[PDB]
């Protein structure tokens, strides 16, 4: 069995080919041990990695190595890597071909140097370096299309033809997660309920999962929330305010649609996904606009579905059908589609082997 | 006293006439505010044009009138020219007759929609609107040849007989200096960057015009990035994170020869000469490949003018003399040839004024 | 003359614009009269404030309004403000404006609050509100920087860009003017001196201030210190013998860099300033590092400069100009970089007025 590591900008994936669900996650840390001050003593191991660091963290400097999708730093990457093998599903890589993620605009040179590493360093049998949507289509069962990725903190939507990306129309924007969480951080400071970071943030993202949700439009849903007490939430705290969160809920997914909001350019996120399309591929165009799919943390907002096929249908020609397909376990759906195809034993005739990286060196992928 | 302004789809570049370099170079791109912005030291402003635009698409909805050498909106297209006359050449237009350019296949309408525009709102004594590369071999001084025209969004191959274009051999190719400025930000992203805050989405711009060649011999030289000696060539950021691009700087140009690097079945630009050059007529050919000018915003790169030598070279067999030539101005060409033309002792019979433009209306022009 | 109020956590400062230095210096307390018992009752000032509080203390629960740039409680506060305006300054803030400070990432609630009793209470004309270190960084000449404030309760290390605080790179950690003195007790006791808990922990404060520093190099310095009596000061007690302290006076501050003496999961002052400036804008970052500024009384400590410009660069890429500017008057620079602000028409043009609260309520802050 193969290996499946899906490792998402803050937090790593990681099992075999052929589950439902990923078989080691963890968030994607390295830490680095001090106290500064020429400690005569530190401890064992020069960096610990994963769920260890974060216990850990006040004694080590904590970072993501990952930015973004890219490998920022590539010495404590590779940490994250030799934890997943000898540490998280305890195995060994010189057994273990591996299918490694990339993200939606990420080339050239990290593939070069990642192929370098994983055969010399971690002796590898194989690899093949994946992109996230591109797989993603394939948890939905699909091969053209136009996937959109909001995790943490990137929208990504991909014009897909036949399991290939387009690469040119491949668009990245600034707007997920953080920035709907401390825009969220800013909704409540009208009245306002505290957090700020003294570190109460995560409850405000603990209120975004449980709370918030989308307004399928924004206007009827203002005066309907001016109505007051079905839409107003209780966030009740084991201890102090039954704090109550009403307009919220659906003004903060909406600087996805209106930048307006958060300040950011920006065309909406319905335009984003335009914004691949038209610059691609026209006799795809309809099977791009039904074959629209979604993937990662910010997408799954209660009611962005509705919203788009909407909002999309407000841009597109009149004849096209708008069909977004977003699927039940969009969190992981890069992993899975993942372990699909590396369920395909077609998946041997397509990975680069060990030969082919003792000819060719890191061009090969 | 005569104006000429030149219509990119990314630069404007106006001036007067007889000038050797132009007066007003600046982005064609109307913004609008997102919110009633206060500019706390001005009152409430309308539209931005360009540079101001430019420095505040923050806060803006930005947008482009000419997308490909085509004028797709006039709304936009109309106040940049105000803004042209008014602003940046600080001129009265009804006094300074202005002439201007268009894409090779300009249709009928749109060259009329500039002619209605320029009396009709702006009253210039006398306008023309001339033919983008036609006019760049005027600033190579010639009346037969092949021009490539390859500009920030549009690549044009033109064979000109004698004054008159002829359309069947004029190529176009819709990836250019944009499709190539985002293909650079992709090739660095793995390795191993993340051009993520505003300046950097531009300064990956800079870096394109600073350090990018269209290496020849690119194969051996792919030899030479794996060989990895001192074609790694730092640079210092918006900030001091010296960044290091090498390999990437010539393997970006690299995709005017092979649009499969960005996802198109189309055909490079060198092929793109040869079939134009064939389209055409056969007595003709012996110019065109002995007048072969490049001209525009993808040009600049090093080693272009040698590439295009040897591809043709390589491309039409061997009783024939070729010769590219490239001017060290090519960025500008298509003004300087509007400049020196309009001001012409022989021009003043084909300055089309408002008596011939009452009388016969706009398909005077 | 409009008013600037100081509210450090335990020790206010108020007065008006244009004036050099703070114009009421006081404790910040107001104590409740008591004495249990149940008797005839008390009578007069059912709050007494300020230094009248800091004399009575034993005859009135006097309580801390605020701990680390929280405020902890609003009525007590209230009465801070209070005697401020008529006691303190003799003022009535109707007539008077007001110019307040907060701590860097002081909560949502406590901002908003705050305008509340100073707007219908206090009816001020108009307020100013802003994070004590964005002043700070006025007061220290500057626009753009970064901030390490340490007062008596905790850091802050604020990446302002151009007069504004990013509040997601805002750190704040738990290593203050205490932390260092209850540390310093503990060492004074090795010889005996067990100053415990007679009322001489101010002398242990007065020995912090008056004797220590910070060491350039640890180890070296404390072989220096074991070749003798150079590097130890003597000192007389207010009623007491001359005591003599050596290794102590760098072993202390040295802990704000090494958090392993006091016991303490936490990064250094050099390194949470490292990880404040890497989640700001990868631009912006050059001069935030080149200006480094340093603020609050716990900075104190003699040769921390010379010791702080090194210890970034240990952690920093060596293409940015490290410089740590500390001022000489780092207690007062809040209420200066206060006075520079309110000493600003432009902001006059832009504090929150009155009518902006008739407008929009609490949420105007």
């Amino acid at each position: 069995a193969a290996l499946v590591v899906d490792n998402g900008s803050g937090m790593c994936k990681a099992g075999f080919a052929g589950d439902d669900a990923p078989r080691a996650v963890f968030p994607s840390i390295v830490g680095r041990p001090r106290h500064q001050g020429v400690m005569v003593g530190m401890g064992q191991k020069d960096s610990y990695v994963g769920d260890e660091a974060q216990s850990k963290r006040g004694i080590l400097t904590l970072k993501y190595p990952i930015e973004h999708g890219i490998v920022t730093n590539w010495d404590d990457m590779e940490k994250i890597w030799h934890h997943t093998f000898y540490n998280e599903l305890r195995v060994a890589p010189e057994e273990h071909p591996v299918l490694l993620t990339e993200a939606p605009l990420n080339p050239k040179a990290n593939r070069e140097k990642m192929t370098q590493i994983m055969f010399e360093t971690f002796n590898t049998p194989a690899m093949y370096v994946a992109i996230q949507a591109v797989l993603s289509l394939y948890a939905s069962g699909r091969t053209t299309g136009i996937v959109m990725d909001s995790g943490d903190g990137v929208t990504h939507t991909v014009p897909i033809y036949e399991g290939y990306a387009l690469p040119h129309a491949i668009l990245r924007l600034d707007l997920a997660g953080r920035d709907l969480t401390d825009y969220l951080m800013k909704i409540l400071t009208e009245r306002g309920y505290s957090f700020t970071t003294t570190a109460e943030r995560e409850i405000v993202r603990d209120i975004k999962e449980k709370l918030c949700y989308v307004a399928l439009d924004f206007e009827q849903e203002m005066a309907t929330a001016a109505s007051s007490s079905s839409l107003e939430k209780s966030y009740e705290l084991p201890d102090g305010q039954v704090i109550t969160i009403g307009n919220e809920r659906f003004r903060c997914p909406e600087a996805l649609f209106q930048p307006s909001f958060l300040g950011m350019e920006s065309c909406g996120i319905h335009e984003t996904t335009f914004n691949s399309i038209m610059k691609c591929d026209v006799d795809i165009r309809k099977d791009l606009y039904a074959n629209t799919v979604l993937s990662g943390g910010t997408t799954m907002y209660p009611g962005i579905a509705d919203r788009m096929q909407k909002e999309i249908t407000a841009l597109a020609p009149s004849t096209m059908k708008i069909k977004i397909i977003a699927p039940p376990e969009r969190k992981y759906s890069v992993w899975i589609g993942g372990s699909i195809l590396a369920s395909l034993s077609t998946f041997q005739q397509m990975w680069i082997s060990k030969q082919e990286y003792d000819e060719s060196g890191p061009s090969i992928v």
